[PDB]
């Protein structure tokens, strides 16, 4: 009972082994002529194939970078190790995967580039919207002596940076921030206000930190009265927060979606008073720094994917990609599986795994493993497959254009040998009625200086 390794009818030993990540392939070049090649390094070496005659590779993984993770007793040297390990070596078969973990802990709080995106339109009372900007005052009073760093974009027909990170580092007063803020009394063009944060705003050489959290909240009255798409702040996390009369209906707040990041359920905010603005934030507050999710980037395309979370108390959820819920200190892991489809070309590839708002992430290096080492002596067309007509790599005849079989000799064949007893009408008789070789199963006939015996087995000498 020959299993997947055999039965596959191979022709090379980089073939055997993107058979599966089990096979093995013998190259002991002085071997019958009859015994599969490809299998496992026990089935063959029941045939005494030697020792390093066999090829067999193995997948790996290898730890690079492995430096531990911080404490409570945090010393910023090196920084604060959050991710760990940092970098691993794998090496892939053609088709084969391999495991490897990585642990996730917040020792520093995080940092955090906030944009207070608010409506000021044509429909808010000056109370109400002077409550909108204490709402974003008392969010950044209680916020000071953090790693917070806030903006605010009002908008309504046009768009205005009233101030922004550079600013608020400098300052950290939020009355003295936004006392310049004149309400607008317009429209409402949310989209390319949303734009605007993303393109204008979130710049770094405007006091935006490159590794921080991207967290967007707009707070808005009515709906948008302009068109088009926010694909710019896609890597944005994005609160919505209609407010009041026109979202009493269901349509009306089922709008704001497409703006909100996903689910809309968490990130789509109702209120029907501007007085609930006070409280609705200290929730949001409880949802932002809590939750750590990864980020799978520079992902080659034949690179599959696994995810097995470790999340609250052992809670081992496969597939998951996020812990949510955490505190300072608290431990997370995951662990991967990563699988390859075929054999790429390209001889090393590297792509990282970070959570999201941090700086620490493990990057792998992925060398994949599909050539074989008896390449040495590759030998195109040796005297062992008849010159000129048979590469001899890995103690196999790899045959050129027209030439097959074995030592290289079929000439166009039959597409299989099966039985051998073509060559010979019965069975105690000659083969080729004594008169040539049965090659590839059919009897061809011996050309002579004198006559030529043109027919199967070899029986008109037709001179
Ligand atoms: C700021 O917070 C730190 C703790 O991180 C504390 O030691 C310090 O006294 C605080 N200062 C002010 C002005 O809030
Ligand atoms: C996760 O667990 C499932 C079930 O035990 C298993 O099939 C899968 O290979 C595991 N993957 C990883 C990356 O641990
Ligand atoms: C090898 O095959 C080619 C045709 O493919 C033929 O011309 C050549 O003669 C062959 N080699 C020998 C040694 O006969
Ligand atoms: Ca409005």
């Amino acid at each position: 009972g020959p299993n997947i390794c055999t039965t596959r009818g191979v022709s090379s030993c980089q073939q055997c082994l993107a058979v599966s990540p089990m096979c093995a392939w013998c190259s002991d070049e002085a071997l019958p002529l009859g015994s599969p090649r490809c299998d496992l390094k026990e089935n063959l070496l029941k045939d005494n194939c030697a020792p390093e005659s066999i090829e067999f590779p193995v997948s790996e993984a290898r730890v690079l970078e492995d430096r531990p993770l911080s404490d409570k007793g945090s010393g910023d040297s090196s920084q604060v190790t959050q991710v760990s390990p940092q970098r691993i070596a794998l090496r892939l078969r053609p088709d084969d995967s391999k495991n490897f973990s990585i642990q996730v802990r917040q020792v520093e709080d995080g940092n955090v580039d906030l944009v207070f995106l608010f409506d000021g339109s044509m429909s808010l009372q000056p109370d109400e919207f002077q409550k909108i900007l204490d709402f974003m005052k008392d969010v950044m009073k209680k916020l000071s002596n953090t790693s917070y760093q806030f903006a605010a974009v009002q908008f309504s027909t046009s768009y205005k940076t009233e101030f922004d990170f550079s600013d608020y580092v400098k300052w950290k007063d939020p009355d003295a921030l936004l006392k310049h803020v004149k309400h607008m009394l317009l429209l409402t063009n949310t989209f390319g206000a949303i734009n605007y944060v993303a393109t204008e705003v979130f710049r770094e050489e405007l006091g935006a930190r490159p590794d921080a959290t991207k967290v967007l909240i707009i707070i808005t009255d009515g709906e948008a009265t302009d068109s088009g798409n926010i694909d710019a702040a896609k890597d944005i996390i994005r609160y919505i927060i209609g407010i009041g009369k026109h979202f009493q209906t269901k349509e009306s707040q089922e709008t704001l979606h497409k703006f909100a990041s996903k689910p809309a359920s968490e990130f789509v905010k109702i209120l029907d008073t501007f007085e609930k603005l006070k409280d609705l934030f200290t929730e949001l507050q409880k949802k932002i720094r809590s939750k750590v999710e990864l980020e799978v980037r520079d992902l080659p395309e034949e690179l599959s994917l696994s995810f097995n979370a470790t999340c609250l108390n052992n809670e081992v959820i496969p597939g998951l990609k996020s812990c949510m819920g955490l505190k300072i200190g608290d431990t997370v892991s995951f662990s991967i599986e990563a699988k390859v489809r075929g054999c790429p070309q390209e001889k090393e590839k590297s792509f990282t795994i970070k959570p999201v708002g941090f700086k620490d992430s493990l990057i792998v290096q992925v060398t994949f493993d599909c050539d074989c080492a008896c390449q040495a002596q590759a030998e195109p067309n040796s005297h062992r497959c008849n010159n000129g007509n048979g590469t001899f790599e890995c103690g196999v005849c790899r045959c050129g254009p027209g030439w097959l079989g074995s030592q290289c000799e079929c000439s166009e064949e039959d597409y299989r040998p099966s039985q051998q007893d073509e060559c010979s009408p019965r069975e105690g008789q000659p083969v080729c009625s004594q008169r040539g070789e049965c090659l590839c199963g059919q009897c061809v006939c011996h050309s002579s200086d004198f006559g030529k015996i043109t027919g199967k087995y070899c029986e008109t000498r037709e001179l």
